[PDB]
């Protein structure tokens, strides 16, 4: 099945999900200078206060953390979108060496890792019907840099060795997304996709200009994690990323001059 080596990976995807070679397809490169500031963007609202987390999930790709999303809790509104949307899960694409990582890139540059909040629009309901709809999704994509520690980040790090092989998980609670954000909300927005299969094209991205900082130790942790089952050959979890998509006819604004 899909993955990301050389015979499954993101040039291969085209052939279960043809969609991969869609008009609005993710991550792109964010061209700074052809974006444009658009004054009208409401400012972005991150309402986190009531997150709910309930476990981590190594699922194969990445470490998927899902929230309990069955009450008003934990909302993205305002930017660029209509409506409420309900975080589900978050989880993060990174690289074998500090150099890659990113999906998105912002004038070619690659960061370390990339974070991804993920909401679904409270007008269908769910996520499942959600993801079937073309405003389905927002997905709060926020890049990492290796300098000084996240402290925020180190309850997720921490567990990480619990979860080593695909379908562990862990239980993992009161863990406050809002200490993976940096200071400024300030934001580029266009509309893609999903950046894994199925790639549906249900995202409204929004994705934070200021990147986070984390240790060098901290993502050393995440290539730890392995792709393989428990009682498979080693292959570990790094280079999950899907590198840049041609932007076709779409525009990305900017929340900022
Ligand atoms: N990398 S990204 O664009 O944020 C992103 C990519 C894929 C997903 N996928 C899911 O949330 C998902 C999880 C489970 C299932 N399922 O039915 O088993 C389906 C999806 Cl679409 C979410 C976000
Ligand atoms: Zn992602």
């Amino acid at each position: 099945h899909w993955g990301y080596g050389k015979h499954n990976g993101p040039e291969h995807w085209h052939k279960d999900f043809p969609i991969a070679k869609g008009e609005r397809q993710s991550p792109v490169d964010i061209d700074t200078h052809t974006a444009k500031y658009d004054p009208s963007l409401k400012p972005l609202s991150v309402s986190y206060d009531q997150a709910t987390s309930l476990r981590i999930l190594n699922n194969g790709h990445a470490f998927n953390v899902e929230f309990d999303d069955s009450q008003d809790k934990a909302v993205l509104k305002g930017g660029p979108l209509d409506g409420t949307y309900r975080l589900i899960q978050f989880h993060f694409h990174w690289g074998s060496l500090d150099g890659q990582g990113s999906e998105h890139t912002v004038d070619k540059k690659k960061y370390a890792a990339e974070l991804h909040l993920v909401h679904w629009n409270t007008k269908y309901g769910d996520f499942g019907k959600a993801v079937q709809q073309p405003d389905g999704l927002a997905v709060l994509g926020i890049f990492l840099k290796v300098g000084s520690a996240k402290p925020g980040l180190q309850k997720v790090v921490d567990v990480l060795d619990s979860i080593k092989t695909k379908g562990k998980s862990a239980d993992f609670t009161n863990f406050d997304p809002r200490g993976l954000l940096p200071e400024s909300l300030d934001y580029w927005t266009y509309p893609g996709s999903l950046t894994t299969p199925p790639l549906l094209e249900c995202v409204t991205w929004i994705v934070l200009k200021e990147p986070i900082s984390v240790s060098s130790e901290q993502v050393l942790k995440f290539r730890k994690l392995n792709f393989n089952g428990e009682g498979e050959p080693e292959e570990l979890m790094v280079d999950n990323w899907r590198p840049a998509q041609p932007l076709k006819n779409r525009q990305i604004k900017a929340s900022f001059k």
